């Protein structure tokens, strides 16, 4: 093959192996992209449920604290 | 020029164009890629969070329950 025609035809298969890796890795961000908006809904559902948690040890403080309070009234008279 | 010259620029330029748009797209889904990493961590992070306040959760409840039974040997007096 003339030596033109034969670097033409290498410049355009590099020009389509390029195009090919800026497709694959589009579609690799977009996965990420993806699995990035999982793990943070992840995140809100799991704060929610921990400020849950956080709420009922404030109620139990709170009855522990009222326990105590009345066990000391209570004991006044064990004799 | 000839024309034959003339194509062959044109095809150099087809060339760095694409290589342009790659180099972009790898390091967008880097960037991507990294940002999906930190959550994993932060996820971690808040697990962890959680664990430790179910277990002072639990000790409250154990206290609060021994208090309990406190009180009704008072009024079983």
């Amino acid at each position: 093959m003339d030596a033109i025609k034969k670097k033409m035809q290498m410049l355009k298969l590099d020009k389509e192996n390029a195009l090919d890796r800026a497709e694959q890795a589009e579609a690799d961000k977009k996965a990420a992209e993806e699995r990035s908006k999982q793990l943070e809904d992840e995140l809100v559902a799991l704060q929610k449920k921990l400020k849950g948690t956080e709420d009922e040890l404030d109620k139990y403080s709170e009855s522990l604290k009222d326990a105590q309070e009345k066990l000391e009234l209570a004991d006044k008279k064990a004799t």
